[PDB]
């Protein structure tokens, strides 16, 4: 009796197709279904009983919070069933920073939720998709993968949704977390778990979007030399509920950024100072406005802020989420 | 006789002072003069004859293109003299991604221009400033450091202005370049050069800002899920000459980002697609609008685009600069 | 009432002194007592009630298994007392791969055992010792640091004794674990735990050396092109109980290395195939002799094998230790 | 017309064939000829005119100095011809630390010598071989690859033979150089060179093996706690010409290692102190015996020492080679 795994497809280059096998970038992309991905890897039949389901068919650069609501609700419906042991989600790499972390806070089950992607299309020479999908299903079918939070599997690595991000624009090994490493690795058709996420996730999370139809809008504004104050004005004008600041260094604000953040806060907008660096802690500073993002990236900080605004508008409670989640 | 090195001060945590040494973050920053930094390390006298100038006294988060013009003009004025062998620039870490790369394209000399910074204030326990400054002066005083482009010295490393960036928000070893490494290292009071910059820099650069009073305005717009098109509308309204897109993955645009970029291009604004990932190549794509940033980060792409706009607005010529510089 | 922390000194460059402050390497090293290190950082009094003890005064390159036995028995006696909350151990960096992992398997307490070291002597410019010691004591005094296994603190990082190793010969940031990251970080006088060790350690470990006078001899033989078979003959002649093979790639043996290992196994010597690469999994292979080291480095594999030989010689039980510890 | 590239096969997992595609490790390895590798990638015909030769059919773990001597002589006579523009060498990954660096010092031409390997067998799911081979041939056929030293191409990276090493036992992205990065990358069917090797290589190298029948024997002895002195006695007994010490930290010797090295030096054996860390500089120290390996790893130090012993035994001259090569 093999485990029962459901593969939910949302699109991405993993389900992409090009005219030539030498083409990995800059091509008229064609989408493939979940059944085509399953049929491409007949070795999945030794791991688990597989059922395919197409949630979406878009590039992750076009992934929206509305589709994330639909995805999370469907994952929760499936994991509540006794005939589903785990869920594998085929997704694009461009916003694989956000999607798994969204599910890390919204999934109400200990059963494995494994995001999977590919940097090369299925038609490409040495396409990474087939092995990544094999690894993802293997992880989801393993009972030892439970209670570890949402997992992300690419290039023989098992990364945490809380730390893993696309660190390189175009390489196969792009998904890394320099300061936190990987939760596990897949070597020689065997899973080796090494670390556990020391943050609040899945079953112990207070965030629930089961009865949420629309999430609060949150913008991300970059921090740099000569950064305009008018970007904050644009966010205020359109009435966003939150703003994540991709700050210079440890979330440092310029005179124009400081003025823009305080103007947003006076209108009731919750601002969180993250970092454009790529990793590390943004420490508390009473001399600067806004909350701090802890070690959360601008992309993941936005996700947490959106979900935090569904529960509260209290800055201290939201700050507590950033240090715990 | 010893070489003649001039230390130009712009500010930063390297010249920062706190009431307690346990404080490294969120403190009352006390700005120190260039002479105080020189007197703190009397071992600089064994390396070279030191002179100090105070170009600026601000945090790098407030570093502007106007101050960079003043800095670049002063560096070129000093390096043209026979009594100056090299220059050391004490700067902050928050925008040390931009400043050195600016001078990497504007300095008209093979003489060493070495940027130096510190993550911990001078008062802090195990302050990195003193050793960083010693290493920077040592690098600038070495004649073998010539013709290598603008250098950045922190944590015993010599990084290229073209590749090095603050990769972590709060650590001493934050300045890294995972795909390109370091040009050299400083170990045991000795310099070990290992790699050379294979890009156009300094003397061979066509970018000259000697007769430039004001640089063209360039904004950076971040790429993420549900990214607003109105950010581009804000840039267009304020009449920016360039827009750098910190794209999802390999500079991928959403439907709103695509619309915002094409709207900017119709107004004559040159848009360059960079990446929010942290490293890697953004490959050319005819299916997407805007130019491609090659391996240049959003911060450095903005610097190059700003300087490219002083000479031309032609997309093909600017694209050529992005692959060469 | 502040926690009671005991600082045990074994030596190292953290307690080293040079002729000049520009000397970090190649000098006549002097020794500093445990009290000299404590008085150098008066900020330790705000963290905990400190009591220093001098266990040894040697370079870690000369650290032996006999001294580790004495250290482990002493730590166990200290932590068994109700008036001790944690222990900080000043040690050298050269064999900081072995020592903490030894205590990770032998210390029977949830109370923090924090190893600390320095890459620069206390006399050097921007000596890392003072801050590393401050960070180590802060970790040991924190109640949240309990039950996390043996910790290693340098350069604002909290690494696991199971994963952390000296990855660079001479840099301050040398202690890394690319595949596993850090358990926590120390930023802005605050501790941020991110991951937990998912292996058997400390309290749950079966390795008890309280009644052990002398440990079994284990050698490490390197794997390379034209590697001699006579090195294995030298180990067999001296009657070692174990041999760790620092293998090429994934612990691959040459024809001479295969012959040497099989000859050792016939004499009752338990051989474990590790890797010279620096990281990763050495997978099981029925076509090759010896056991596999999992992700354990040659240095750490020797430590585990040495402790495993005090309990059993059964290859199946020892292999189970390598996948669980 | 297209360039003329010769592919020299030595063996390895790139030419490996397993029973099942889920088998990447621990399998009965099969041997695939050079023509089988060429016919597997028909896209090589668009890059260059290909001719294949079978130099060897062994795993790199069994690669010997006599085969490297034969390989180097064959590469040199091929590059001397006008009908050969570059050479691609299919090799194993286990000793890809040594082989390319050997040729980096022995090749007497600016024509590209590109080593290529694969972590997964040709039969495996998402086998890296085909893309790596395509990338290697593309690099060898590119005129811009000339005068850059021996290149190593895997996972879309172009690494220098001087710096690149297998850093992980079992992953696709194993070939890294933390402190030096890559010379270039292959993204979207385009080569992007970023750094150049700032060491003496190929054409300018003084190490000629045209008239060498047998290379001097050089052993590598590992440095660790309780390291035996008898390993050095075994090397002296068999009359090796050199000994590379894989030292603890920055090549630090124990009391037994110090006694063993000085005993080797008294018998005329040249000893070089390298590091077991994985990267970094081993600094000169008059207080310790033996020469220093600079930034060279134990594997690469052995290669340089072996080639230096064909010319001289003078300690100061060999030490100079270690800082220049
Ligand atoms: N544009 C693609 C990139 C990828 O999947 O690799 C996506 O994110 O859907
Ligand atoms: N806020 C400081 C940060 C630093 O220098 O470390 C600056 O950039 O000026
Ligand atoms: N030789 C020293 C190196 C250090 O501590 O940095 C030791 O390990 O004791
Ligand atoms: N055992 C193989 C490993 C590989 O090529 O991946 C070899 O080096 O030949």
């Amino acid at each position: 009796n093999l485990p029962n795994i459901v593969i939910l497809a949302t699109g991405g280059t993993i389900a992409g197709s090009a005219a030539a096998n030498t083409q990995t970038t800059g091509y008229k992309a064609g989408a493939l279904g979940v059944e085509t991905l399953i049929q491409a890897v007949p070795e999945l039949k030794t791991l688990a009983n597989i059922k395919g389901e197409q949630v979406a068919s878009i590039g992750s650069e076009n992934m929206t919070s509305d589709v994330l609501l639909t995805l999370s609700k469907r994952v929760n419906e499936l994991l509540a069933r006794s005939d589903v042991d785990g869920v594998v989600i085929t997704h694009g790499t461009d916003t694989l920073d956000e999607s798994p972390y969204f599910l890390n806070l919204t999934v109400k089950s200990d059963k494995p939720v494994v995001f999977v992607a590919a940097m090369r299309p299925a038609t490409a020479i040495s396409a990474d998709g087939p092995m990544n999908l094999y690894g993802a299903v293997k992880v989801a079918a393993d009972k030892n993968s439970r209670g570890r939070g949402v997992l992300v599997v690419l290039n023989d690595r098992i990364g945490s949704a809380r730390f893993i991000s696309k660190t390189n624009a175009s390489t196969l090994d792009t998904f890394k977390a320099p300061e936190e490493g990987y939760l596990g690795v897949i070597i020689g058709d065997k899973i080796y778990y090494q670390t556990r996420l020391d943050k609040v996730h899945t079953t112990r999370s207070v965030f629930d979007v089961t009865n949420v139809d629309k999430l609060p809008a949150v913008d991300i504004i970059y921090g740099y030399q000569d950064d305009p104050e008018y970007m904050y004005d644009a966010s205020i004008k359109h009435g966003v509920k939150g703003i994540v600041y991709a700050g210079m260094g440890a979330g440092s604000v310029s005179k124009r950024g400081d003025a823009g953040i305080r103007k947003a806060e006076s209108k009731g907008i919750v601002v969180v100072r993250s970092s454009r660096t790529g990793s590390g802690i943004v420490p508390p500073d009473a001399g600067q406005p806004g909350l701090v993002a802890d070690s959360l990236s601008p992309a993941k900080s936005r996700i947490l802020l959106m979900l935090a605004l569904t529960k509260t508008t209290n800055p201290a409670v939201i700050q507590d989420y950033f240090h715990a989640y």
